[PDB]
This record gives C-alpha cells, sequence and structure tokens, in this order.
C-alpha cells in the first residue's frame, strides 16, 4: 500500500476517477473554463495509470494533496485571476492545501443558467461523456463543499433524463418539468452537504458525530448501540474527507460502507432489500433516503437508563461522550416523529444537566427530575408554526416573502442587501415545504430546513462579518440558532440608512427580466427602503407596496417605457418619502 493514487484508481475505476478529480478541481477554481479543467483531469488521469503499472516510478508515493497541489500551482493563470491564492503556492504541505480550501467561494457570482431544450439536446448526443462532464463541472462549481460522491449520481440520473425526452416529439415538455424537480433536489442536497462541514469546521468532530447518532438510530431503531456506533465512525470520516477534499478517499470509503450495511441487514434495518440490489451510485442514494424500521415492541422506559440509576454521574464521567452518545442513541430510536434539530437539542440539554448535577453533593435529587424540564423543550417551537402558517396561506408564496424580507430586515439591518433578499426567499419557501404537510408533522419540517437556511445565513456572514447579532447566534451553539434568531428583536442601536437615490431608481429593462429577477429586484428594493426606514409601520409599508405595483404595470404598457419611468419614477420617491418622512 505505498502509492496512494494507485490504491484509489483501482478501487474506484477510471470513470468515477475522472469525475471526482474534475469535481475537486471544480470546486478550487470556480472561475477556470471547463476545457482548462479537462487537460488537467486528463494528465492526472494519464499518471495515475503511469503508477498501477508501475509503482514504484517517481511521484507515485506522494499524498494525494501534492499532486492535486502540484498542477494546481502550473496554472498560468492563478495569480492574475484569483489573487492572494497564488500566495498558496509558496507553502509546504499541509499548509499549502489549507491555505485552498480557505478561498472556496460560497457566492461565485456565477452566470445563471438558462438551458434551452433543442440546443441542449443537441450538445447531449453530440458527446454523452462531455455533457456528462458539463453537469460535474457547473454545479461543483457554484457549490464548492457538495457532498461528491452524491453528485455523480445526480450526473447519472441527468442523462437518464436526456436519454428518455430527447427521443419524444414535445421535448420542451419532458425536459422542464424534470430538470426542475431535480434542480431542487440538489440545491437542497448542497445545503445538507454545507451544513455538516459547518459543524466540523467551526463546532468539532463531535458536533457531526452527534448528528449521526440522531439520524441513524432514527432510520435504524433495531440497530444495537453498538452496530450504530460503527456505522457512526465511518459515516462522520466519510463527511470528513469529503469537507476537507478528499473526495477519491470519501467515495471509496462510501462505498466501502454501502458495501457494510448491505451485508449486514438483518442486524441494521428491514428496509433495505429493494436498496441493496441497484448498482453503486444508486444504492447509496436509496440507503440515504431509506424508510425508517418500526420500533421494537418492548422497549424499557427512558427514565431507566438516565435518571433514576444511581450511577448515571459515575457512567457519565468514565465516558462522557459515550454516555451522551448512548443518550441520543436510546432517544432517536424511540422517537422517529422529532426533528434532527430537536434530538441534539435535547442531548445538549441533557449533557448541561449532568455538568452542573453531578457537582452538587446531592446529583440524585438534581438529575432525576430532567425528563420534566426536557419535555417543555418540545413544546416550545409548537405556535411558531401556527403563526407562520397561517400567515403564510393568507399571504401566499411572493407575498411570505416580502413579509419575513421586512421583519427579519428589522432584525439585522447590518446585513448586506444581496443576502437579506437570497435568505428571506429561501424561508418563504419553507411554507409551501411544511404547512401543507400534517399538521403533527409541520414542526419537524420547519426545523430541519430552517436549520439549513439559517446555516446558509451564517455561511455568507462568516465571509464579510457586518453584524453582531448573526455572529452571535451562529456561534453560540449550533442547534439553537432556530430560537437565537426568533428571539431576536428590532434594536434601536441602529442608525438608519442615508437616503440613496441610485437603490430607487428604475428603469424599462424590469417589464423584461426573467420572473425571478423581476421579483429580486423589488425585493432588493424593499430591503434598501428599510435600511432607510427602519422604523416605517405595516400600513405604511403596505401602501407603498400598492403604489410601487401600480408604478410598474403603468409603465410596462405605454408606447415610450422609458418616458414613464423617467416621469413617474420621481413621483414615487415624493409620496413614499412623505409617507414615511
Ligand atoms: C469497478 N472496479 C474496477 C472494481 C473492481 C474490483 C473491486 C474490488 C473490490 C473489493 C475486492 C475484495 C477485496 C478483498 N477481499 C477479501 C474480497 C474482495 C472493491 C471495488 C472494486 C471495484
Ligand atoms: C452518458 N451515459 C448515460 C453513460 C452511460 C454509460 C456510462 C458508463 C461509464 C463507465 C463506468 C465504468 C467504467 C469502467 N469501470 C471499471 C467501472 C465503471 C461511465 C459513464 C457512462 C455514461
Ligand atoms: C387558530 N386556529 C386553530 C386556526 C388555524 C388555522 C386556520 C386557518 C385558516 C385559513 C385561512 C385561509 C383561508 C383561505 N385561504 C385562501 C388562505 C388561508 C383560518 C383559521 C385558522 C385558525
Amino acid at each position: 500500500h505505498k502509492s496512494e493514487i494507485a490504491h484509489r484508481f483501482k478501487d474506484l475505476g477510471e470513470e468515477h476517477f475522472k469525475g471526482l478529480v474534475l469535481i475537486a478541481f471544480s470546486q478550487y477554481l470556480q472561475q477556470c473554463p471547463f476545457d482548462e479543467h479537462v487537460k488537467l483531469v486528463n494528465e492526472l488521469t494519464e499518471f495515475a495509470k503511469t503508477c498501477v503499472a508501475d509503482e514504484s516510478h517517481a511521484g507515485c508515493e506522494k499524498s494525494l494533496h501534492t499532486l492535486f497541489g502540484d498542477e494546481l500551482c502550473k496554472v498560468a493563470s492563478l495569480r492574475e485571476t484569483y489573487g492572494d491564492m497564488a500566495d498558496c503556492c509558496e507553502k509546504q504541505e499541509p499548509e499549502r492545501n489549507e491555505c485552498f480550501l480557505s478561498h472556496k467561494d460560497d457566492s461565485p457570482d456565477l452566470p445563471k443558467l438558462k438551458p434551452d431544450p433543442n440546443t441542449l439536446c443537441d450538445e447531449f448526443k453530440a458527446d454523452e461523456k462531455k455533457f456528462w462532464g458539463k453537469y460535474l463541472y457547473e454545479i461543483a462549481r457554484r457549490h464548492p463543499y457538495f457532498y461528491a460522491p452524491e453528485l455523480l449520481y445526480y450526473a447519472n440520473k441527468y442523462n437518464g433524463v436526456f436519454q428518455e425526452c430527447c427521443q419524444a416529439e414535445d421535448k420542451g415538455a419532458c425536459l422542464l418539468p424534470k430538470i426542475e424537480t431535480m434542480r431542487e433536489k440538489v440545491l437542497a442536497s448542497s445545503a445538507r452537504q454545507r451544513l455538516r462541514c459547518a459543524s466540523i469546521q467551526k463546532f468539532g468532530e463531535r458536533a457531526l458525530k452527534a448528528w449521526s447518532v440522531a439520524r441513524l438510530s432514527q432510520k435504524f431503531p433495531k440497530a444495537e448501540f453498538v452496530e450504530v456506533t460503527k456505522l457512526v465512525t465511518d459515516l462522520t470520516k466519510v463527511h470528513k474527507e469529503c469537507c476537507h477534499g478528499d473526495l477519491l478517499e470519501c467515495a471509496d470509503d462510501r462505498a466501502d460502507l454501502a458495501k457494510y450495511i448491505c451485508d449486514n441487514q438483518d442486524t441494521i434495518s428491514s428496509k433495505l432489500k429493494e436498496c441493496c440490489d441497484k448498482p453503486l451510485l444508486e444504492k447509496s442514494h436509496c440507503i440515504a433516503e431509506v424508510e425508517k424500521d418500526a420500533i421494537p415492541e418492548n422497549l424499557p422506559p427512558l427514565t431507566a437508563d438516565f435518571a433514576e440509576d444511581k450511577d448515571v454521574c459515575k457512567n457519565y464521567q468514565e465516558a462522557k461522550d459515550a454516555f451522551l452518545g448512548s443518550f441520543l442513541y436510546e432517544y432517536s430510536r424511540r422517537h422517529p416523529e422529532y426533528a434532527v434539530s430537536v434530538l441534539l437539542r435535547l442531548a445538549k440539554e441533557y449533557e448541561a444537566t449532568l455538568e452542573e448535577c453531578c457537582a452538587k453533593d446531592d446529583p440524585h435529587a438534581c438529575y432525576s427530575t430532567v425528563f420534566d424540564k426536557l419535555k417543555h423543550l418540545v413544546d416550545e417551537p409548537q405556535n411558531l408554526i401556527k403563526q407562520n402558517c397561517d400567515q403564510f396561506e393568507k399571504l401566499g408564496e411572493y407575498g411570505f416573502q416580502n413579509a419575513l424580507i421586512v421583519r427579519y430586515t428589522r432584525k439585522v439591518p447590518q446585513v448586506s442587501t444581496p443576502t437579506l433578499v437570497e435568505v428571506s426567499r429561501s424561508l418563504g419557501k419553507v411554507g409551501t415545504r411544511c404547512c401543507t404537510k400534517p399538521e403533527s408533522e409541520r414542526m419537524p419540517c420547519t426545523e430541519d430546513y430552517l436549520s439549513l437556511i439559517l446555516n446558509r445565513l451564517c455561511v455568507l456572514h462568516e465571509k464579510t462579518p457586518v453584524s453582531e447579532k448573526v455572529t452571535k447566534c451562529c456561534t453560540e451553539s449550533l442547534v439553537n440558532r432556530r430560537p437565537c434568531f426568533s428571539a431576536l428583536t428590532p434594536d434601536e442601536t441602529y442608525v438608519p440608512k442615508a437616503f440613496d437615490e441610485k437603490l430607487f431608481t428604475f428603469h424599462a429593462d424590469i417589464c423584461t427580466l426573467p420572473d425571478t429577477e423581476k421579483q429580486i429586484k423589488k425585493q432588493t428594493a424593499l430591503v434598501e427602503l428599510l435600511k432607510h426606514k427602519p422604523k416605517a409601520t405595516e400600513e405604511q409599508l403596505k401602501t407603498v407596496m400598492e403604489n410601487f405595483v401600480a408604478f410598474v404595470d403603468k409603465c410596462c404598457a405605454a408606447d415610450d417605457k422609458e418616458a414613464c419611468f423617467a416621469v413617474e419614477g420621481p413621483k414615487l420617491v415624493v409620496s413614499t418619502q412623505t409617507a414615511l418622512a
């Protein structure tokens, strides 16, 4: 086992090999053209084939990141295009590789793909392998933290849609509904992975480890604790390597894990038979999306192991993370109706109970009643969903977006405008994704997605920190972000923004831009409105909104759009400044 490059090549095969290397280069250099990365992939691939033939050949024993870093440093346009990135190549390993990772851009400013089915189906028949790569390069360059083995899965189902749609009479009718159903899933998968990496890089291995204990024991209530711990150890390693750019080691270990569980179905879960007959990529995705198993019939009451035992303090101190891991497992298995975001909050609260109770001279009097305290955590969110689902159904998606945009801009005005827009749009979609579900399931849906969206706000905010209120809730804890943001109030410590005419001038292009761009442009001007008038009441904001709708509709219809915006524009500013100031 003397050549890491050869060990990886043999295990995944050339096609997967080229795929993940193109991913790694796409996430490292997101602005570099597609063709330049293919040569890098092709060059490194031939060298790998040389090492499989001869392992004693020069350079075959070097670490993966070295070879990757070596080829990255030869890019003639490294400095002039990525700036300070070009000083990474002055470092040794592993400080050099860490210098690259720190430059992954979560807001790459990349154009928005407008796929046209005619030219797109033409590119597929031209070369089925090249089109496969183009999707890889385009998805990975806008999401540099994507779970790489899943991107290949999405890439195969991509060509699969084309395989069946480019042969129909109405291509457009076949392609566009399938790809949009996919586009939502890949963004949801990118946000999930971005939160997993955020856990380790900002809260430690124990944070991602405890997340796996939650979901696994939830999905696999039959597997005993020793079995769950085994899967957790290897799964956390899989995510640890993927989040660290160790894509080749990540995929290989995901394949090794998917192989282990299928050969151990009887001791894990009974709903994996169908999941364990698909090919490699399909199988692993099936495993992650598998239905949960049935709760055992005669489970001992939770109070037994963690409340009345006169040795809870003893068993805790000897193996804290193991004793706590046992608690999450026992609680996650018996309660699959809880959201993951909820269960770790119960374990984190139980942890805080043990540290302080065992300090007291009579810990037994202190921790025996912890479950009464814990039971009260589940009901605290319960009324937030209702107030949000009622507002939701009343105003609708688009109106609900502007509702939170108004509410949350008043809470954290210092945040930059493109962030408040993007985040407030995603939060409103949680209504369409959760408030139509059954009532007793509306709360698990919300908290799950909220933790994926609030992590985006933090991820976008830690790059350019401008708000202390946001930094506090993002770094205090990983589980209590949703209550920490919901508990924020509009503070009178924020000075309103000075008036900017350019942020309220409109042109005839508003009648041309795509629908998403029309709404984003309108919501961007809305955010700037509150940054200037943070205390404008809801009745006045209602007035301005209708005045702006009538403004846009009027001028998108006249014979001369330019002269209409010319005249009516200033009029709107006057009436708005009068009504609000
Ligand atoms: C796609 N491809 C070329 C291949 C070919 C062969 C592969 C073998 C293994 C494990 C092989 C083994 C190793 C050790 N024992 C005791 C049994 C089996 C894993 C992935 C593979 C991938
Ligand atoms: C465009 N498209 C639908 C298709 C169809 C079939 C494809 C097969 C491969 C081979 C993958 C492999 C090759 C060699 N070993 C040892 C294992 C796996 C790669 C991409 C494909 C793309
Ligand atoms: C406090 N409570 C038990 C609840 C809960 C949910 C409720 C929903 C509605 C529907 C409101 C609507 C009606 C029609 N459109 C088109 C949208 C929304 C009315 C009262 C409610 C009262």
